[PDB]
């Protein structure tokens, strides 16, 4: 009994792949200086500050901090991954899963490279059906995902130290791809976060930087409105009050 809304969302799921590079930059051109963006730090999870978005702006998506390698990650590591997360309260898994995505796994794997490739997915109206206590919505909120893995430094750390200068850059370039697939897309509406800064073991403060330069730079006022929706169940917030710090120049009034 297929859950409604499904069928379309994997109907118009769509592979993005490292050849499309400057055509994802000429959909940031073409978005540049569009709006007077606003962006904001809060300790929302992504489907929470996503379903509070998505009630003034149909245009919304969301970054899934996906496993380069199996859809979901296997579930493997802990309930505490964010794409586990997104997973267990949305139609996204079936997205993920859909054929035109198998290249983005199929070629991550073959790569041998903890960098990883520069295929995305872009999932349309993705059904969130659940809260973050797993209760049901009282209407299932349909958001757009754009699922790209972060570099695994940690593992890059363990096998190929040389690649070490090279994380950051290729988070970097990511970042812009993902910035890129959104433009592409025509959303006006952002939720990002702490991308690649729990299991990948990415320095949260150069993942918040390296977005801070994007907004301000190829992706300027591309979008209408960006939340960074950094969950921290720490006491001392590590995570949230790096991004808090690095975007707070950029996102006060
Ligand atoms: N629901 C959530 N919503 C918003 N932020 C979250 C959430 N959960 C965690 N965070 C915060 O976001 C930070 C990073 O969340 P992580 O899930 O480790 O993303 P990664 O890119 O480093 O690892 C991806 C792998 O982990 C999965 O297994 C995938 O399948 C991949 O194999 C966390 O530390 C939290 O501060």
């Amino acid at each position: 009994v297929r859950l409604p809304g499904l069928a379309a969302m994997r109907q118009g799921t769509r592979l993005f792949t490292p050849e499309q590079g400057e055509d994802l930059r000429e959909a940031l051109r073409r978005r540049r200086g569009s709006f007077q963006t606003t962006c904001e730090v809060t300790s929302e999870t992504t489907f929470a500050a996503a379903r509070r978005l998505r009630e003034k702006a149909s245009a919304l998506a969301a970054l899934n901090f996906a496993s380069a390698k199996n859809p979901g990650g296997g579930f493997l590591g802990g309930a505490q991954a964010q794409e586990e997360d997104l997973c267990r309260g949305s139609g996204l898994y079936f997205s993920l899963t859909s054929p035109q995505a198998e290249p983005y796994y199929a070629v991550n794997r073959q790569s041998h490279s903890a960098l990883y490739t520069d295929h995305l997915i872009y999932s349309p109206q993705v059904p969130i059906f659940r809260d973050d206590a797993g209760q049901l919505l009282p209407a299932p909120v349909p958001v757009n995902i754009i699922t790209a893995p972060a570099p695994n430094a940690g593992a890059v750390a363990q096998s190929r130290p040389e690649q070490l200068p090279q994380v950051l850059p290729t988070l970097r370039e990511r970042a812009r791809r993902v910035l890129g697939v959104a433009a592409w897309m025509e959303q006006t509406h952002l939720v990002l976060g702490a991308w690649g800064c729990g299991v990948f073991r990415n320095d949260p403060a150069g993942v918040a930087r390296t977005f801070r330069e994007l907004l301000e730079g190829e992706a300027q006022g591309a979008f209408e409105h960006v939340t960074f929706a950094v969950l921290d169940n720490h006491p001392q917030h590590p995570t949230l009050g790096a991004f808090r710090r690095e975007l707070e120049s950029l996102c006060l009034p």
